DNA sequence: TGTCCCTTTATCTCTCT
RNA sequence: GAGAGAUAAAGGGACA
């Protein structure tokens, strides 16, 4: 706290400049995570973790530093990313991801110690290793794994994949161990598949949400009306065990006081955080359906997204200004809100939403489009960015801007443009309209990156085929479109 | 003190249809 | 329209 920002202070100075150029967002970021000791360690160590063999940016030490212990992460980065980069070929990348999260000196030397193990005998990739160990409490879970591994997939028939993706969370070593505990009890008395089972356990909080299910099925099923394919779903996301509760206590009220039905219940719940929107629904919904005009079908189809809470509450603050200042209509609120982030989405619009009409000349149906998607913010940002830069580099027109950035990822899909339409189109004679064609559904991206690869790096399979025909397949299907006629 | 581990909520991207 | 994945943040606990 106070020697926090002592130590801060006393060094901000160096470090805002050679080598690390941290901003101060970066600075008060270390000493409000990484403590003193980061702040301290950082500056020492400054030159050391900036230059040969390490290399890492300042993003990624900032990265290490923000948490509890950072300094034992930047100390243990330092003495053994070279091993893990020589003797274990993992990339510095997968180092610093390693280390970027509370414990990191312990992920960092258990994967030195287990990944030999884990891939040699357990048959698992390092990609694998890596991904267990990408998260706070990493040792615990690559030493669960190490445990488990064998008897989760010889007796209950789980797959080294389903038993990596329950490791893969935060409290993966209590995750799996619940799935040891309550897999035959939950398949063989409540009627639950393996499947249904390593679903509920694959989220962050999952010995929770298993414990949860046990406990509450019979109630939810034998009493509520609902199956067990929708207390799966309600429990298939973090803070599953949270969502359940809420249904069990929430249920009854929503339908009976404010008309929904069992199905528009489930749907609320069935998301991260869905607890946080039940809630926000029965507490949001009147104000909504009356002092604006909203059906409850709207509420309901605002709330039913990750982080639902967030967007009903946005939508309440902004249904006026935006309904009458910028002259959209609630439909459009609604569509812009009804995603993923939908927050973010409605606010970004409500910044740059003269800015695009007035300075792009774009009309106000194409911003909606544009932020009528997961990301929506995010898509926004880039159009307003890389418009311009688009337009005048290659002769994009607007129209063909807005095709791109209005899927999911169209921030991805912009700036895959930008930086693969120059070597499409001069080193390998597609056009602009092709690489557009090709950015132009979800998958922008990597449809684009899958093109490239295969251009320049032609695998047998593919070179059968004329560039034109292989635009036509990235056209039909993206990436997966490509790898399944490689795999004939 | 500092370090390590577990849970819940928000946001973003890919695929299918 | 739906499903799946991913990153992050916040909170909490533990130990000394």
């Amino acid at each position: 706290g106070a020697r926090a920002l002592e130590a801060l202070l006393t060094v901000a100075g160096e470090l805002r400049g050679p080598p690390l150029q941290l901003d101060t967002g970066q600075l008060l970021k270390i000493a409000k995570r990484g403590g003193v000791t980061a702040v301290e360690a950082v500056h020492a160590w400054r030159n050391a973790l900036t230059g040969a063999p390490l290399n890492l940016t300042p993003e990624q030490v900032v990265a290490i530093a923000s948490h509890d212990g950072g300094k034992q992460a930047l100390e243990t980065v330092q003495r053994l990313l070279p091993v893990l980069c020589q003797a274990h070929g993992l990339t510095p990348q997968q180092v610093v991801a390693i280390a970027s999260h509370d414990g990191g000196k312990q992920a960092l030397e258990t994967v030195q110690r287990l990944l030999p193990v884990l891939c040699q005998a357990h048959g698992l990739t390092p990609e694998q290793v890596v991904a267990i160990a990408s998260h706070d409490g990493g040792k615990q879970a690559l030493e669960t794994v190490q445990a488990l591994l064998p008897v989760l997939c010889q007796a209950h028939g789980l797959t080294p994949e389903q038993v990596v993706a329950i490791a893969s969370n935060g409290g993966g070593k209590q995750a799996l161990e619940t799935v040891q505990r309550l897999l035959p009890v939950l398949c063989q008395a409540h009627g639950l598949t393996p499947q249904q089972v390593v679903a509920i356990a694959s989220n962050g909080g999952g010995k929770q949400a298993l414990e949860t299910v046990q406990r509450l099925l019979p109630v939810l099923c034998q009493a509520h009306g609902l199956t067990p394919q929708q207390v799966v779903a309600i429990a298939s996301n973090g803070g599953g065990k949270q969502a359940l509760e809420t249904v069990q206590r929430l249920l009854p009220v929503l339908c009976q006081a404010h008309g929904l039905t069992p199905q528009q219940v489930v749907a609320i719940a069935s998301n991260i955080g869905g607890k946080q929107a039940l809630e926000t629904v029965q507490r949001l919904l009147p104000v909504l359906c009356q002092a604006h005009g909203l059906t409850p079908q709207q509420v309901v189809a605002i709330a039913s997204n990750g982080g639902g809470k967030q967007a009903l509450e946005t939508v309440q603050r902004l249904l006026p200004v935006l309904c009458q200042a910028h002259g959209l209509t609630p439909q459009q609120v609604v569509a812009i809100a009804s995603h993923d982030g939908g927050k973010q989405a409605l606010e970004t619009v409500q910044r740059l939403l003269p800015v695009l009409c007035q300075a792009h000349g774009l009309t106000p149906e194409q911003v909606v489009a544009i932020a009528s998607n997961g990301g929506g913010k995010q898509a926004l940002e880039t159009v307003q960015r890389l418009l311009p830069v688009l337009c005048q580099a290659h002769g994009l027109t607007p129209e063909q801007v807005v095709a791109i950035a209005s899927h999911d990822g169209g921030k991805q899909a912009l700036e895959t443009v930008q930086r693969l339409l120059p070597v499409l189109c001069q080193a390998h004679g597609l056009t602009p309209q092709q690489v557009v064609a090709i950015a132009s559904n979800g998958g922008g991206r990597p449809a684009l990156e899958s093109i490239v690869a295969q251009l320049s790096r032609p695998d047998p399979a593919l070179a059968a085929l004329t560039n034109d025909h292989l635009v036509a397949l990235a056209c039909l299907g993206g990436r997966p479109a490509l790898d399944a006629v490689k795999k004939l």
